[PDB]
């Protein structure tokens, strides 16, 4: 993984992309890494915000699956035609595979203004792939076609998606693993939450309601409604020397200080304790104010340092987004159904354990089984 270090570009606001070479003759495109989804989908027509798109008509190796796919999000959507093509990864391992690829032909609110990426690489499992779980995800094709070890890691600074390996130059200190609770999203278990060493003291199921996932495709740390409210009440108590407007706590508004006077100082650390591999252990990742107060420097208040609060409310569980992954080298150890975290080599954000609980309760939440998911065979 000499040749693989530093193969990523981007930032939390706009995302992290990897280079991918699709078809013969080759088209090299910038692809958003997304651990919250399972489709390889590329922009495939002109669009105001796209610098490059996939031109199926220049690819001699493209095969139409003669099926469309419709992907709605709360916020927008994308759709296109399913196909397959040859894929290799310029920085990645020296292999070529034939993968599913959705040619995005229409979308709404998916591509963002000068993102520098043209496509999405869904790295979660086939259980959440569209249109259904028989469309094999990219990484599943990679591993089955090539003997690449079944693991990848993300160092989110530039940055590095390391394929099939762990690289020790990328982190310092302990690598701590938390078990994958279920292979669909990269679902994990949060056993405890502290804000400035103070335990939030909720039933630990409330932290994983209805799931907790590790998602490179979302910007914020997202927290279930009740957890969000309790954290904001607490973070608020800790910085009560500054009274912000509501819109700031809603993520709707910047607050500012005279350039270089920010009182980081009054903002607390957030520790999430992740379930350990050993069954009464846990470990914690500690989030700095700098990870959750994101700088945005707009225009006419050029002289101030200004920030967005990057913790937001959720009704679909906890999402450990990019602002959280950034401080860490994260190892998606698929082969062993675990996720590893260590301090990135790119206060300090900390990975710390072990913490032992004598009576450790089950913190996972079982989602009500709909007749729909019960019907389908697997
Ligand atoms: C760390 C990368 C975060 C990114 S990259 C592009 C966007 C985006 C926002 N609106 N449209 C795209 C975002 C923000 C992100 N939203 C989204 N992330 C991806 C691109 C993975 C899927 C998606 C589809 C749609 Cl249709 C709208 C937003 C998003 C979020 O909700 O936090
Ligand atoms: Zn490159
Ligand atoms: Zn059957
Ligand atoms: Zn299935």
């Amino acid at each position: 993984f000499v040749e693989m270090v530093d193969n990523l570009r981007g930032k939390s606001g706009q995302g992290y992309y990897v280079e991918m070479t699709v078809g013969s003759p080759p088209q090299t495109l910038n692809i958003l890494v997304d651990t919250g989804s399972s489709n390889f989908a590329v922009g495939a027509a002109p669009h105001p915000f796209l610098h490059r798109y996939y031109q199926r008509q220049l690819s001699s190796t493209y095969r139409d699956l003669r099926k469309g796919v419709y992907v709605p999000y709360t916020q927008g959507k994308w759709e296109g035609e399913l196909g397959t093509d040859l894929v290799s990864i310029p920085h990645g391992p020296n292999v070529t595979v034939r993968a599913n690829i959705a040619a995005i032909t229409e979308s709404d609110k998916f591509f963002i203004n000068g993102s520098n990426w043209e496509g999405i690489l869904g790295l979660a499992y086939a259980e959440i792939a569209r249109p259904d779980d028989s469309l094999e995800p990219f990484f599943d094709s990679l591993v089955k076609q090539t003997h690449v070890p079944n693991l990848f890691s993300l160092q989110l600074c530039g940055g590095s998606m390391i394929i099939g390996g762990i690289d020790h130059s990328l982190y310092t200190g302990s690598l701590w693993y938390t078990p994958i609770r279920r292979e669909w999203y990269y679902e994990v278990i949060i056993v405890r939450v502290e804000i400035n060493g103070q335990d939030l003291k909720m039933d630990c199921k409330e932290y994983n309601y209805d799931k907790s996932i590790v998602d490179s495709g979302t910007t914020n740390l997202r927290l279930p409604k009740k957890v969000f409210e309790a954290a904001v009440k607490s973070i608020k108590a800790a910085s009560s020397t500054e009274k912000f407007p509501d819109g700031f706590w809603l993520g709707e508004q910047l607050v500012c200080w005279q350039a270089g006077t920010t009182p980081w100082n009054i903002f607390p650390v957030i520790s999430l304790y992740l379930m350990g591999e050993v069954t009464n252990q846990s470990f914690r990742i500690t989030i700095l104010p700098q990870q959750y107060l994101r700088p945005v420097e707009d225009v006419a208040t050029s002289q101030d340092d200004c920030y967005k609060f990057a913790i937001s409310q959720s009704s679909t569980g906890t999402v450990m987004g990019a602002v959280i992954m950034e401080g860490f080298y994260v190892v998606f150890d698929r082969a062993r159904k675990r996720i590893g975290f260590a301090v990135s080599a790119c206060r300090t954000a900390a990975v710390e354990g072990p913490f032992v609980t004598l009576d450790m309760e089950d913190c996972g939440y079982n989602i009500p089984q709909t007749d729909e998911s019960r019907s389908h065979h697997h």
